[PDB]
C-alpha cells in the first residue's frame, strides 16, 4: 500500500456538462417546507330560467423531499494513508466535493427523466409518460419527430428543447430532413427546433429524446459538512480486516443538501421496438 | 520529467437515503517507457564534408543539412 | 461531546442497535457539590394513632 507515487488527479471537462444540463431545465425554488396547489375547473349551466348544476373543484398538493450525498468507502480507505504523506490529497478533496455536487444534480435528473433512482418516486417525468402513453415505438424518423412535437403542443404546453442522452444525438445528426435543410446539425450549438438542447449521461436511458418545458426544481442550499467519526463500512484494508467502521477521523465527508422536484406531465419520450 | 507520467482519479456516487456516508475513491496511474534515439550521419554526409572544407558553397550546404 | 449507551430508535432512517453516534445529539453535564452535616436539625412528621 502507498508504494509508487502518481502525483496526478482527474479534474474538469466532465462535471461541467452535467451541471449545465440541470441548469437548463429551469425551476422555481422555495425555502419554506411543503407546497400548495390552486383551485381549477367549475361547472356551468346552459339552461334558461333555471339554476342548473353549480360545483367548483378545489386542489391542494404538498411537496417535500430530503436528499443526501453518499460518502466513499473503498476509494476513501486508500486516500487516508496518502493524505498524511502528501499535501496534494487535501487539494484533491476540494475538487472531489464539486464532482459529488455535480453527481447530486445528476442523480435527481436520472430518477425523474430516466427513472433510474427512487429520489422523486411520485413526481417523475418517465412515470408520467408511461401512464399517459404518448411514447412512439421503434426508431424515430425526421418526419415523425415533427409530428410528435406538434402533437405535444396541441394537448399540453410547448417545450423549448428536448433532452439528449449523448448517443441519441449522434444518430439524429446522421438523418436528413425532406426539405433542403440539415437535420440535427451543430455548427456552434446543438438545437432540436430553436432552443439549445441539454446533454445528460444516463444508465437507464440510451435511445429516444424527451421534450419538457414546465418543471419544478428546488434546492435547500450547498452540500458541505465536516467529517468526524467513522460510519458505514463496506471495504477497508490497511493492517487488519474489520466488519464495522470504528476508530480515528472519517475517511470521507458526507454532504447533506435537500432537493425536491415536482412534475406537471409534459414529457413524451421514445422507445425502440424489439422483435 | 524523464519518460511519461499520467494521473487519473474517479469519485463514487453517494446513496439517496441518509444512513451512512459512503467513501471509496478510485485511483489510476499511467507511465510510458523507452524513448527513440535520432540517427547519426553516415557515408552520405561524409562525402559532402570533404567538399565543404575545400569549397565555400558546399560549406553552407552542410549547415542546411 | 457525549456518548449514549441506551441506543434509542429514531423515526428518520433505519434504526441502529449499536451504542453511541458520531453526530452530536446528547448534551453533557458537569457539576459537583458536597454537603457537610452539623449533626443538629429539627424535624416534624405526621403519624397515625
Amino acid at each position: 500500500k502507498d508504494g509508487t507515487l502518481m502525483n496526478e488527479f482527474t479534474t474538469p471537462i466532465l462535471q461541467e456538462v452535467m451541471e449545465n444540463s440541470k441548469i437548463m431545465q429551469l425551476g422555481k425554488y422555495e425555502p419554506m417546507e411543503g407546497t400548495e396547489k390552486k383551485f381549477t375547473f367549475w361547472a356551468d349551466k346552459p339552461g334558461a330560467y333555471w339554476v342548473g348544476e353549480g360545483q367548483k373543484i378545489e386542489t391542494s398538493k404538498a411537496t417535500w423531499v430530503n436528499a443526501t450525498m453518499r460518502a466513499f468507502k473503498l476509494g476513501v480507505i486508500l486516500p487516508v494513508t496518502k493524505e498524511f504523506l502528501n499535501y496534494t490529497y487535501s487539494q484533491f478533496f476540494e475538487e472531489m466535493k464539486p464532482m459529488i455536487a455535480e453527481a447530486f444534480y445528476k442523480k435527481f435528473d436520472e430518477a425523474g427523466i430516466l427513472n433510474q433512482g427512487n429520489n422523486p418516486f411520485g413526481k417523475s417525468i418517465a412515470q408520467s409518460i408511461e401512464k399517459t402513453n404518448k411514447v412512439i415505438k421503434g426508431d424515430f424518423t425526421q418526419d415523425n419527430i415533427i409530428d410528435l412535437e406538434a402533437l405535444l403542443e396541441d394537448d399540453e404546453l410547448e417545450a423549448n428543447a428536448f433532452i439528449s442522452k449523448t448517443q441519441n444525438r449522434s444518430l439524429l445528426r446522421k438523418i436528413v430532413d425532406p426539405e433542403t435543410k440539415e437535420r440535427i446539425y451543430d455548427r456552434n450549438s446543438d438545437s432540436l427546433d430553436g432552443l439549445p438542447v441539454v446533454n445528460l449521461k444516463s444508465s437507464n436511458l440510451k435511445r429516444g429524446e424527451l421534450i419538457t418545458g414546465d418543471f419544478d426544481k428546488l434546492i435547500y442550499g450547498i452540500p458541505q459538512l465536516i467529517e468526524y467519526k467513522i460510519d458505514e463500512t463496506a471495504q477497508l484494508s490497511t493492517v487488519k480486516n474489520e466488519d464495522g467502521t470504528p476508530v480515528n477521523l472519517f475517511e470521507q465527508d458526507m454532504v447533506a443538501l435537500r432537493a425536491t422536484m415536482h412534475v406537471a406531465l409534459h414529457i413524451a419520450d421514445d422507445k425502440a421496438f424489439a422483435k
